[PDB]
């Protein structure tokens, strides 16, 4: 259950306009990791589909959301709530990307 980011006032419109908390998934065809973690991401977008919005963001494709995200290393997980950043994790770490979806779900 998750929505592909192809641009920057759409990801921003969905931030903004969020009645949910939403967490996004920065990611790259160039980071393995990325790729690894990615079916936990999924699997945890139908594990919480009523009170969390899921979004994935390819970093490559949407150039001005990186940099304006402060997005220093790959994957990022970031945490919004009320169109407003709450958190983030770094790392394809599976343990600690469950733990923080469940902290503000």
């Amino acid at each position: 259950m998750v929505i592909q980011v192809t641009n920057k006032d759409e990801f921003e419109s969905i931030l903004s306009e969020a009645d949910k908390l939403v967490v996004v998934d920065f990611t790259a065809t160039w980071c393995g990791p990325c790729k690894m973690i990615a079916p936990k991401f999924e699997e945890l977008s139908e594990e919480y589909p009523d009170n969390v919005v899921f979004l994935k963001v390819d970093v490559d494709e949407v150039e001005d959301v990186a940099a304006e995200y402060g997005i220093s290393a790959m994957p990022t997980f970031q945490f919004f709530k009320n169109g407003k950043k709450v958190d983030e994790l770094t790392g394809a770490n599976q343990e600690k990307l469950k733990a923080m979806i469940k902290k503000h779900a």
